């Protein structure tokens, strides 16, 4: 499993919480492996008497899980960033076994995206304004943000995608993870299984491409094999029409065929959050 994440060590104990003090109310869309609980929380912030977070319950038990559990834990304990999915603890007290992350009400960023963008209408007669360049740098700029926070622990992601941020209380933008994403991969990573803070920087373009395409597919018009022909044969995903030149240099940084020219995190969240300061002059 996290044998990626085996040079990591947290300094910090896991916390525990009380089985009493979490009140399930109903789940948070169709959780795989788990499933995603919306609960009330009890005694966990002094602040707040009762507030609301995320619950993941374990589905098996044998030490195989019980192990993995104990160590998916103890790393989480350790990725505390305002840009990251916020880790409260576990709980123990009988079966099954419960994992408690902050509630980001907006869900993912990708619904979230496709929801504020123009296809909008089209995606949904269902319930029934675009992101501005500013809103969309702000998103941008955010996710850029807990990507040079992961980069500063050693920390490889492997699955940089909008479908893993969550958008939460007035357009806050947070990396997490609900568990191969040929798309997002670079050609070291699709052939030879290598991921680096150099294959999560590619990553980090193709999720700026997902930003300025409001929530399309990489390579839409291609099948899986399709794109991994595309991909390792130097093909560059196409500049998006709400794109300005300016950010579309960024992504074409981050997709430098060699690894070692790709432009580091910290120039990137710097040159966005520049950008997302001054929104540049573009005209479509
Ligand atoms: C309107 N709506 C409809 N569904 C939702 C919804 C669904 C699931 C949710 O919770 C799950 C998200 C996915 N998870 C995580 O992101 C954990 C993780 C953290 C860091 C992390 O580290 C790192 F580095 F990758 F960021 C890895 C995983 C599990 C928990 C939430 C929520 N967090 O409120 C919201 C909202």
């Amino acid at each position: 499993m996290h044998h990626h994440h085996h040079h990591l060590v947290p300094r910090g104990s896991v916390h525990h919480i009380k089985r009493r003090d979490i009140v399930l109310k109903w789940e948070l869309g169709e959780g795989a492996f788990g499933k995603v609980f919306l609960a009330e929380c009890h005694n966990l912030l002094p602040e707040q008497d009762k507030m609301l977070v995320a619950v993941k319950a374990l589905k098996e038990a044998s030490e195989s899980a019980r192990q993995d559990f104990q160590r998916e834990a103890e790393l989480l304990t350790m990725l505390q960033h305002q840009h990251i999915v916020r880790f409260f603890g576990v709980c123990t007290e009988g079966r099954p076994l419960l994992m408690v992350f902050e509630y980001m009400r907006h869900g993912d960023l990708n619904r979230f995206l496709r929801s504020h963008g123009p296809d909008a209408k089209l995606l949904a007669g269902g319930e029934d304004g675009p992101l501005g360049l500013g809103q969309l740098l702000a998103v941008a700029s955010q996710v850029a943000a807990g990507m040079v926070y992961l980069a500063g622990l050693h920390f490889v992601h492997r699955d940089l995608a909008t479908r893993n941020c969550l958008v939460g209380q007035g357009l806050v933008v947070k990396i997490g993870d609900f568990g191969l994403p040929i798309r997002w991969m670079p050609p070291e990573s699709i052939l030879y299984r290598k991921f680096t803070t150099e294959s999560d920087v590619w990553s980090f373009g193709v999720v700026l491409w997902e930003i300025f395409t409001y929530g399309k597919q990489p390579w839409y018009q291609l099948s899986n094999t399709e794109a991994i022909d595309c991909i390792t044969q130097g093909r560059e995903l196409e500049r998006p029409r709400a794109c300005p030149p300016e950010v579309y240099a960024i992504m074409r940084g981050c997709w430098q065929r060699e690894p070692q020219q790709r432009h580091s995190i910290k120039d990137v969240h710097a040159r966005l959050q520049a950008l997302a300061q001054a929104p540049p002059v573009y005209l479509d």
